[PDB]
């Protein structure tokens, strides 16, 4: 099943169009950070060109492909080959505070495997800018309508080089899925940390226990993955690990994981969408207001329609 | 401005911890407030020339008196007369000594000078580092027992707090900043110090903090590095600061050097500034606990015959 994942994609596609995703429960990854983990720098690297500046979801679908582009499901027909207008259009239609609504980014190249992720805003503490007094909750609130639907896997991005207790990311993940039972741990900055210090009990699962594992990762795409794994079989505390370290391993388990829970959950997933139809089918059988929520309910049966269609 | 001023108060130091007593008097003082991971340890033992710090480091406070000297030596007040040469005797007896008394928290100081050529005239109140799970034996409540602790030091007036934060994570993260804003939300008696600097992200700085634009505080901020033999420590952070685009302009207001002058400039001003001030406040703590001694449990009976006559050794210490 390489069709999996780009099932999913075309599910995330039908309910992007109508500006849902959060509230279907769909079967994805959600990517949590800090504002200074080292987030944007992992998607990057599966990626391997700089496209980031955000204020609303990304949902970030790396298709293997023969031919090398990027699509947004917004302009649906426009092939992007320069990833500085990616970056351009990614600020464009979130100007188009913050909100839930996704902007869907489907990446064709032979250098990715099939894997998307739902990047969300870093979270951070003191406004800048315009931003208003409370952004900090606005952030937090917005991740928390993802990452507390069942099917939502949490990439819980952490830095080596401060303590654990500080993370963001594992504060959201203690919050929603105190067992850890779907937090998957990336550890950054490994190569940042103080002379003499090391995480190789966090790496080795020991210091606070996640089901699915820690991955390390330390940030010309080729030359900073050649130096990755340079550091993982130079550095003595990890030499043992280093197979299952770096970026490379990184999106190999994440493909293999995320592939593993659509078989489990899309089953399931029909099911909560037939019963959605079951009782909108009930509703269809005039104000701004009551127009707009007609509307709002017809849209909704567009996208439950395609994406049963697609689910088959 | 005189020299006398901090060997002043280490003489009130030393009268109150005889008794086990410091943070209650509200004397004139810095304390050195940090998260476990901030770099706290290494700015003190920068300062020194020599590691002594347990590797919540510690237990208790470290009164720490630093007084230049030739030779490299320590004293506990406790241990009257014994001169300890080994500083990791030094570790090991800070250790001892605080499980003499403790596995959690206490208020009770241990003062300890430490005789140098690598420091100024400067006092020091060291807390422990603050932490947010047991590990080890260490209590549940281990969190909330430090932090409790440090809150008796820095609520008071004339606590001047040392908040160490170290640059390479993001500010709002700061234990000691948290605790400083806190107790100290106007930023009047908080100085900053930034850790970490050459362990920063490719392309990032911390001048808006530095430059005291991002989260302003009156006493200012001030950068170091442990790039660690002290002379060579030393050497390679100057040439740090001297090198790095962002900070060349700030280079002379930053480094270990410069925070040990600037430390024992503020604590020598802020203790001439407040012991009229802390004069008035232990007479009248004295006249109060008169009343109460009047009549001259046996162990509570003890302690406070003990503190009235510290305040009128104290105030003898003081004078007019
Ligand atoms: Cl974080
Ligand atoms: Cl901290
Ligand atoms: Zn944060
Ligand atoms: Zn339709
Ligand atoms: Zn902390
Ligand atoms: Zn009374």
């Amino acid at each position: 099943m390489e069709d999996l994942i780009p099932l999913v994609n075309r599910l995330q596609d039908a309910f992007s169009a109508i500006g849902q995703n959060a509230d279907l429960d769909l079967p994805q990854i959600a990517v949590v950070g800090g504002q200074s983990a080292g987030k944007s720098s992992v998607l990057e690297n599966f990626v391997g060109r700089d496209f980031l500046p955000t204020r609303r979801p990304l949902v970030l679908q790396l298709v293997n492909a023969t031919t090398e582009y990027a699509e947004f499901l917004h302009s649906k027909g426009k092939k992007f080959t320069d990833f500085e207008e990616v970056r351009l259009e990614i600020e464009a239609e979130t100007d188009r505070g913050i909100s839930p609504v996704p902007i869907n980014l489907r990446v064709y190249s032979p250098h990715v495997l099939n894997l998307t992720l739902v990047d969300l805003p870093g979270m951070t503490h003191v406004p800048v800018g315009d931003q208003p007094p409370d952004i900090e909750f606005q952030i937090r609130d917005m991740l928390m309508q993802f990452v507390t639907k069942e099917n939502c896997l949490i990439l819980a991005v952490s830095p080596a080089n401060s303590d654990l207790a500080h993370s963001d990311a594992l504060k959201v993940a203690k919050e929603v899925d105190p067992q850890g039972q779907r937090t998957i741990g990336v550890i950054t900055k490994l190569d940042l940390m103080d002379e003499g210090t090391d995480a190789r009990d966090v790496l080795e699962n020991k210091l606070l226990p996640l089901r699915r594992g820690y991955i390390g990762v330390v940030n010309d795409i080729t030359a900073a993955l050649a130096a990755e794994r340079k550091f993982f079989l130079s550095h003595p505390s990890y030499r043992h690990l280093a197979d299952r370290m770096g970026t490379p391993y990184l999106q190999k388990v994440l493909n293999q994981q995320l592939t593993n829970h659509i078989r489990d959950t899309l089953p399931g997933l029909r099911n909560k969408l037939q019963s959605q139809l079951l009782s909108i089918e009930k509703e269809v059988e005039e104000s701004a207001e009551q127009a707009q929520r007609r509307d709002e309910m017809l849209r909704m049966y567009h996208a439950l329609k395609e994406a049963l269609s697609i689910i088959g």
